[PDB]
């Protein structure tokens, strides 16, 4: 008896399931109230419930077990967890916490928490005793992670020039700066995929905040993880709640010595959505920006860190410019003296259909020499060199024609000696 | 006893039945006065009276059946709903409701509501069970409609030259950018009367608000279809009402599988009417725009969306820029890096008299291969590279000479290779 075994089963079974179990007619009834009256019927012949979520504490001192299904939204079916249980085992925002639950009885309204059996994924012997996040000594980038297929296929030439032009390893805190239209969707979902493809053991997160709902059906069903998302339809309080929530379960997974990487698509979204919860304080900048709205997404933005006892945060966020609002301008830039990382896109090279357009010259890593060998980091020198001369359509166009020829980059970077 | 029978007979008809029916003098009397009139006179030998109008549930929780020929504006004429029927058969704002009408007693003021017959076009049975328009699940557009005539029409060539430039599907969500007098009125007459001819099925909506009088009833007598429109005339409550009921009108048509089509020209005057209606938070951004105004106007953006169980929502709007003002030149960007097509027209091409004058090189679709084949996609990929090296006027010129030999754009195409 599991709360996501119950969800991932279909209207129709649990319809026939409900029948079966003599009930009122569940046909003209949702799913999650089918769920909640086969529950209490199964409760009530004595048998134990299971069930699980990530922790949402609360200003008052309860909380509840928000499930990643619904991206973290408030629901009739989560679990009740007493403040007595938290001051006893210690819980935080973003624990992961699964044990046996009951239904509510007579004057309640959610599931409550009776014996709690893991936590995040691990004894609670082992999760009582462990260091803070904000305790870890950060680090640079040591372990590489490449984003080569090696398949030979031919979507893998985005892949092929992202790492001649910005290799990324664990921790790494980049920024992906490109003007509206230019293909920021298709390099995320290749990105997506190559990480996914190469290395699967990390956890992976995407995150979109106030986007266009099917793109979100569409990366949901496209990339092998975790997606979480909030389309422009909810307020911007929503799109703050589940950004902190993202980011305490980012916290909670690197105090367990995880990798987690978080693909976010919408760091102007979310710093508009801060400028907008923010309240007013009587002091306006330069386009619109209040001078404390900045400090929350620096903070997020910020988290991404190398942890030298184990793990690692990855947070690559594409930053929006040229899009008519100099709020947007003001943010991105503000935020340029920051990812330690930008892979910017020309506008002028994704209006001739050169896919990808991406602008090699400003590209570049700060201490890549850490994640390459010495003669890769000579052989990218003197690509840089030698590309440089020449226009950025020319030196894409160049850039093409040479990888088109070969599978792998070490051929083309022995065929250019 | 239709009220839209009544509004469609014109004022002598009735004056004459009027005075056959024996009653105070109607000559001197609003037409829709005489209406009321006939009704009463015809309910009081025991007769019954029939209504239809779309639901607009107010605040309190009662509402009111507005009519379509009044641009949804505030009637004498309009059919209480009781909250009762509301709580009953749970209607919400945009149900189409058409059953059985009594005229007011004494003491009331609107005509009740007694027996509902039809529910959005569709039986009762069909409608107390739907699925609602937020848990659809969005999809790119996958369907083709073609805007070329296929007569060999002089006016053909606009047509021709939208659909080399950018494609239009179900669900696609694009902007019509162009500065003032560049000839975004015929060019959304020309649309207007391609979809009325090409695709005669689906349900066309033109909303033209803070607009002139004259442009209005132009356009009511030009295209094939329901015209939705407010003057300036009208305070922007108004305008927010009406977006709020042609929008909400929308969903429910959506909800039951139609195709609505929704050709918005005053997204900036929509924009302009929200940050004039919302209440002052003391915080004013670049240009005068409220941090909390382009909220409305970009959930009413992103509402259209494609829908995979059934129907779609197309929504086309033409943004203003170079008007002036500052604020539009916010407002009608940031909405720049929301949709997914951009139709550029070039002011310096319709100082030259060249009509059509589209700006081809900075037009475009995204995804546009879900529309067309691999050859139409190879033919249209050789003609951009092929127009952009000339320039704006040069290839304007040069695709009108050409398109101007044939009557197909495939004659073209083949000619070209
Ligand atoms: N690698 C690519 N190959 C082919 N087309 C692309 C590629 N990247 C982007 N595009 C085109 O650009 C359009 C918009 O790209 P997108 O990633 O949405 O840009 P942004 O995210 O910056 O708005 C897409 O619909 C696609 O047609
Ligand atoms: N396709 C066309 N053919 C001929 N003249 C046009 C065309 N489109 C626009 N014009 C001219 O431009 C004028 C204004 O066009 P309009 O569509 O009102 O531009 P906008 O809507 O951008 O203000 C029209 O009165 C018309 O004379
Ligand atoms: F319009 Be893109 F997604 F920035
Ligand atoms: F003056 Be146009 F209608 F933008
Ligand atoms: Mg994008
Ligand atoms: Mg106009």
């Amino acid at each position: 008896m599991n709360l996501t075994e119950l969800k991932n089963t279909p209207v129709s079974e649990l319809i026939t399931l409900g029948e079966n179990m003599g009930l009122e007619n569940l046909a003209r009834m949702r799913k999650q109230d089918i769920i909640f009256a086969i529950l209490k019927q199964h409760a009530k012949s004595g048998e134990d419930i299971f069930g699980d979520g990530v922790l949402e504490i609360l200003q008052d001192g309860f909380g509840f077990l928000r499930s990643a299904d619904s991206s973290y939204l408030a629901g009739p079916d989560d679990i009740y967890v007493s403040p007595s249980q938290i001051r006893r085992f210690n819980l935080r925002t973003g624990d992961t916490i699964s044990g046996k639950i009951r239904p509510p009885k007579e004057g309640e309204r959610y599931f409550a928490l009776l014996k709690v059996n893991e936590v995040n994924f691990d004894k609670p012997e082992n999760a009582r005793n462990k260091i803070l996040f904000e305790n870890l000594t950060p680090l640079h980038a040591n372990s590489r992670l490449r984003m080569e297929r090696g398949n030979g296929s031919t979507e893998d030439l985005t892949a092929r020039v992202l790492d001649l032009a910005s290799p990324i390893g664990r921790g790494q805190r980049g920024l992906i700066v490109a003007p509206p239209k230019a293909g920021k969707t298709m390099l995320l979902q290749n990105i997506a995929q190559s990480i996914a493809y190469n290395h699967p053991d990390c956890v992976l997160m995407v995150l979109l905040i106030d986007e266009r709902p099917e793109e979100v059906t569409e990366m949901q069903r496209l990339v092998k993880g975790e997606v979480v998302a909030s389309t422009f339809d909810e307020p911007a309080s929503r799109h703050v709640q589940v950004a902190e929530m993202v980011i305490e379960k980012a916290k909670r997974l690197v105090e367990h010595k995880k990798d987690v990487i978080i693909l976010l698509d919408s760091i102007t979204r979310l710093a508009r959505a801060y400028n907008t919860v923010v309240p007013a304080s009587g002091k306006v900048l330069t386009g619109g920006v209040d001078a404390n709205a900045l400090h929350r997404p620096k903070r997020f933005f910020g988290a991404a860190r190398n942890v030298e006892e184990g793990g690692s945060l990855t947070i690559i966020a594409t930053a929006l410019i040229d899009t008519g609002s100099k709020m947007d301008e003001v943010i991105y830039e503000e935020f340029k003296g920051t990812g330690n990382m930008e892979l910017h896109l020309s506008r002028k090279i994704a209006e001739k259909r050169v896919f990808p357009a991406i602008d090699y010259n400003r590209s570049g890593t700060r201490k890549e020499e850490l994640l390459t060998t010495q003669e890769e980091l000579q052989k990218m020198w003197i690509l840089r060199k030698i590309i440089h001369p020449m226009g950025e359509i020319d030196a894409m166009e160049f850039l093409i024609n040479k990888l088109a020829m070969t599978k792998t980059n070490d051929d083309f970077f022995e065929m250019m000696k």
